[PDB]
């Protein structure tokens, strides 16, 4: 996994052809909501999944932003981007 090492923050990515996945962890220290936002750079079917280290979380696809809310407590977790039609690049961001 690509850590992801403050919130609030834009990480870029890929996925074209034969990349079909992207990983990612981030650690929450202290437990709440969580706000997991990715956008589409280019028109494709694109999502992300969430689930802890030690209940799973699905993006929201609203057109070109893909997201949704969920409160975390403390831990480490793992987010993965993945595509499910076609090809293209995102950004990512988890805010808190
Ligand atoms: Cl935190
Ligand atoms: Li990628």
């Amino acid at each position: 996994a690509t850590v992801i090492p403050n919130f609030n923050t834009t990480m870029q990515g890929s996925l074209l052809g034969d990349d079909s996945r992207d990983y990612y962890s981030f650690e929450v220290k202290e437990e709440g909501e969580v706000n997991i936002e990715l956008d589409k750079k280019d028109e494709f079917g694109v999502t992300w999944t969430l689930h802890p280290e030690s209940r799973i979380t699905y993006g929201q696809v609203d057109g070109n932003k893909v997201s949704n809310k969920v409160k975390l407590r403390p831990g480490k977790y793992y987010l993965l981007v993945y595509k499910y039609s076609g090809s293209g690049n995102y950004e990512l961001r988890v805010n808190k």
